[PDB]
């Protein structure tokens, strides 16, 4: 069965760039909402229901038809935000081999920001926006609803493991921000983990 | 060029339900986008800038195929939120053939609420709930993001002349609900505008 993390710091520990009321929400009634969910679907699929989250999702179309859309997302949700939390921190430097290989790839850490940036306030409707390694280079997409890169480009439209990425929901969002989503992305600069997505860059797995 | 309509009322008229400063961010911000992308893309189509949105909204096949998505979104965004500000006002009651209606077609008003609130609540992402007129028959459905029943099955997944809406997305119930989506569709039931939706469903197109 799967379990809702328990967060690395407390719910203040992003201020002044992301509220506390949001993170106490996103976290205790939104991540804990997905992963009842998905228990709640794996307890009659006793084959899936021991695999961790991030595989289960890479293998949504061995599931029985019935099942695969409330895994798809509530298993989608608990992978993604799980992946969120530890990817905020404040106080990070973006250095080493990552930031290389993104002033090879993007030209500049601007250019970067840049594609990432729209990337983000493009994705219309609900979605998630990422920055993945794909054969060695490293690419920005984003993806709807609860879905991830590793579920593959057939069922997600984007495929690449995810080295960061930004919730761009509502929710994550529009206590703070309300209507104004391009002032959330700016923000979210300052509490990017870069230590970690140095972490998973170094990995590549 | 489309207008932004002006709201019936005033942007505290629907209190204690739906909030104030909902109502106003609403209109003024979101509203107001789909309606300015709306325009811009049709700029260069005098041909189907004449229509009404309503009708152009069915049409979005014979659009050019880089307008088509721009104009489904925003097109849809201006139709559907237009519609719900005129679906909304406190004190109607649920009346006449419209009643008759829904009982013949649901066994009783309480199943229909129960219907309709299924479909709302169970919308994953961003999306809206309808109850709509199909040939003589009525029937509830939901479509994703700004998508409009008005659009067809091909394109939005659902079919019909919708007689009243209710907007699932996040921004619409955030500020007072935040995750809460259930307690939002209760509050809605005390400011469904039952007047309009009789006129609507006498008009039956
Ligand atoms: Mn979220
Ligand atoms: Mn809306």
């Amino acid at each position: 069965s799967y379990t809702l993390p328990s967060l690395p710091y407390a719910y203040d520990a992003l201020e002044p760039h992301f509220d506390k009321q949001t993170m106490e929400i996103h976290h205790t009634k939104h991540h804990q909402t997905y992963v009842n969910n998905a228990n709640a679907a794996l307890e009659s699929l006793p084959e899936f229901a021991n695999l961790p989250v991030e595989e289960l999702i890479t293998k949504l179309d061995q599931l029985p038809a019935d099942k695969k859309t409330v895994l798809r997302n509530n298993a989608g949700g608990h992978a993604n935000h799980s992946l969120f939390w530890k990817g905020l921190k404040k106080g990070t430097t973006l250095q080493g081999d990552l930031k290389a290989a993104i002033e090879r790839d993007f030209g500049s850490v601007d250019n970067f920001k840049a594609e990432f940036e729209k990337a983000a306030a493009s994705r219309f409707g609900s979605g998630w926006a990422w920055l993945v390694l794909k054969g060695d280079k490293l690419a920005v997409v984003s993806t709807a609803n609860l879905d991830s890169p590793l579920m593959g480009e057939a069922i997600s439209g984007a495929s690449g493991f995810p080295i960061m990425g930004l919730d761009v929901w509502e929710h994550a969002y529009y206590l703070k921000f309300q209507n104004r989503r391009p002032d959330y992305i700016k923000e979210f600069w300052n509490v990017v983990n870069w230590d970690e997505a140095a972490a998973r860059f170094a990995a590549k797995k």
